[PDB]
């Protein structure tokens, strides 16, 4: 009340400037969402302009642009940012790297594995706007307080449930499942040990589904198959930030054959399968997966 | 200049809906800055009573019907779910001393029904005899504003919506229908699946995008799980007034005659082609 | 349980009229916050809202040369005189409501003395939007709660202080004041009874100055001057509503010769001098006025 | 809308940015609390806590606290802030920012600089819209709080005051105590020697509102010395100096009657100073009369 605990204060304990400009873009997107393809492009412009104006970034990768944006040298800082400004048509997803090579900034500075992330998270636009921010120390949830236009810390050092009771994927594409996913889903509905079957939830928007997985536990799947052999979600600005949040909350995220965060990308827009969530549920999937390998 | 819900309704019932809108705005605010369903129940009850338009009030939260004190008594009976997130409501004219039996009317008797959905924006869908209209809460001025007139649902959709987690307990007809959605026999494209787990959100998506929503009966749950009076009937009335369908499997939800205010009903609703297709599967398999 | 203006009115057609007026005030409040053109915007809002209420037949506004006659299908039994954006920081809305007292509605129905008022009040657009409503039984204050978009009862049966310590007028017109005003003002600064001089306040917007007078006591004057020899403020939709609020709060409102509320108007835009506020202060002014006539 | 021009981005063109960012947070929180209404002690605590957390300040002087606050060494930065957290309790917040001049341990004496040494100064005015006026070496800029996104947005660049206004502003209730020069100056406003139009009078009674009107419409604002108060009534460090700085950067004047407010060398953090400020032609006419006495 008299000691507002804002995201700025929490992070202050260049990166502060970066995240402040991002919060400004998230608040503006939140407002534009509340008063509603056009919104996609305007969200992108907002995030690009705010991140450039922070003096903290040198390379920006967006879902909207084929090539990385290289920041003008007068506005250039040391961070690389990959973002999805309006995921789900909703939310915003971001991942922040430190530039590693010492040469002139280029698309290659964004090709780091998620293990190299300095900070990642997402904003979920709903009745309230929530911002989940993962850093090395752990995961913290902030809520936009619309009265004062600040993100307030509301949940510190978030940890995901060890085991969940919800599974989340688009089962309408069952005809195309690889056998491992088919059997894993069968075990959730027909538990061979006579325990209670899992409930199914699928919002259809990654940020909402992932957020519910974090808060309530369970598993979220956007898996590969013979039709989409690398999955559908984008590694740099969807899978890697979500995998980083999950891992820092004590969860897991795998493509099925390796940790999402260990994939070394060659293309800023490459896709990745992803299965993430409560560690016991992801382990159970990886166990069914290996059986089919 | 400003096309509010009250103006639409005027062109007593207006006083009832005005009081309901006040409760809905208060709940919308409480949801945003979050026992919450107990607060929400009190809100809707207190405003409905203060409207001088109601006599019998049925809520998900109260075991018995609330009878309105005679000073504040009006003509209408209201069944509502204050925090289903969303708010659901159904409004009947009474027809004798007001009592719990006045709420035991088939949904066919509804005068008005609809729901509020609390998201990034707060939407209110209102169905009356002449159709369905959609209102958005403009928080700048605190009024529900007309944004979609005479809403009709698509004839056929591309989404099916149910908790597939319960598949082991499914009725074989539901099992068969869902199988045809994923593995279409006539070589058409499979349906997508969506299931939020919140009935207002799932029904609203069905109204807007088209498709089918199911919370059907099985042998563990022969009457389904949703409540007829303050969940199924209002949603069914909205669906029918938008050119869609709502069936229990055996009959139209709106034609069920309740005997208890908390009784459950199976519900299958949405686009008419899709509900008809389910009914076809339902005929041949139990 | 929420104590709204519409609930208060119902427990005491007038309710639809006041409901429609509240919607216009809420909309004006928002346009003021996010701001000539606003004058006619606000007039349109009030005109359209009152017409759609089905409760009015004759509408008089500052912005319209002649009285508006409501189309027969939307007609009701009430006459409304209003200033939609008085003072156009500090602005407000002023309204007075009469019952039509014959034949076909026309301008003459608006020409009743303020004594005949059924309801009157004002909205003050500040950091909070306040609505003060006067009816037969007294004055009540409502605050707009923006979280829920309703006017909430905040002060019941408001009574003005018997004697205040603030006087309020534009002393820039000192050269044009008649001798009673000059002597009265001089008594406020140099009290012949060794009491403490009054403070002076003058915002220059009638609603703000009158609301301060109501809440803190004192006296407000807008006498005639050389360029405004019949007074400056408009009798029908400025002085009469404020005079009715004052009298219903136990205060007074005079032209000098007689009660504002007893003036019988001849023209819908005619002006009046006005002295209003705490009864001891207005009585002291009247004693000076009588001495000079 | 996609290139939001925030106070932050204007100031970035970074300890001063951090300081001003943290001040903006307190101003937004105060703005909301005023709208939803011990407010001055709450406001004071909010400003102190935000300024402390900024890591940019070392000495804080508040209108509310007898003694200066010395910032703990771990949160210490180079700036000295004098502020009036809720002036008028129409209300506003006033601030003046200095750079510490000294290698000595931070103390009350670091706040005893002439206003000529200010790095930044200004005020927030809470109303229907919340405005922030910021004066820096290069001039005066006005920002409007956009409540949709919780950011101060640049709405008017390089503000200049009118050369001559038509409004004078002071509390004429104190007339019995006026120094003869103020008496004569005010008389000339009402009875102009040259047969020009008399000035209008406005006096809200809140310094931020009265000064802001003076800035926007021109004219003159006076809280002068007299025999009872030889040093005026308003406070030099956190009222007179910030307003004098704003005025001079806008092309106006601000005098005690004997010298520029900004050139007074303070000896006490709470000392008073007379202040006469506003349009240059009007202040010069005041100084003509004051010299005469």
């Amino acid at each position: 009340d008299t000691d507002v605990n804002t995201l700025t204060r929490f992070v202050m304990e260049e990166l502060t400037q970066l995240l402040n400009s991002l919060c400004t873009a998230v608040k503006a997107i939140s407002s534009a969402v509340a008063k509603a393809k056009k919104l996609d492009v305007l969200s992108n412009d907002l995030v690009m302009n705010m991140l450039k104006s922070s003096f903290a970034t040198c390379v920006l990768v967006s879902e909207e642009d084929k090539h990385a944006i290289i920041v003008e040298p007068e506005k250039r800082g040391k961070y690389v940012v990959c973002f999805d400004p309006l995921d789900g048509s909703v939310g915003t997803i971001f991942g922040i790297y430190r530039k590693k090579s010492t040469d002139e900034p280029s698309e290659k500075d964004a090709l780091q594995p998620g293990r190299n992330l300095v900070a990642a998270g997402y904003a979920l636009y709903g009745s309230a706007t929530m911002l989940v921010l993962a850093m090395d120390c752990g995961v913290n949830c902030f809520m936009l307080d619309p009265a004062i236009g600040e993100f307030i810390l509301v949940d510190k050092d978030v940890k995901i449930k060890k085991k969940g009771k919800i599974y989340s994927l688009n089962e309408g594409y069952a005809r195309d499942f690889d056998p491992a996913v088919t059997e894993y889903i069968q075990r959730k509905k027909f538990p061979p040990d006579n325990s209670a079957p899992y409930g199914a939830r699928y919002v259809g928007s990654m940020v909402a589904d992932v957020h519910r997985t974090l808060v309530y536990g369970g598993i979220f799947l956007y898996p590969a198959n013979k039709k989409s052999p690398n999955g559908k979600l984008r590694l740099l600005y969807e899978c890697n930030p979500m995998a980083y949040v999950m891992e820092k909350a004590g969860g897991m995220a795998t493509t099925g054959k390796e940790a999402v965060l260990d994939v070394i990308p060659t293309d800023i827009h490459q896709r990745a399968p992803v299965i993430l969530g409560s560690p016991d549920d992801v382990l159970e999937f990886l166990k069914v997966y290996e059986k089919h390998s």
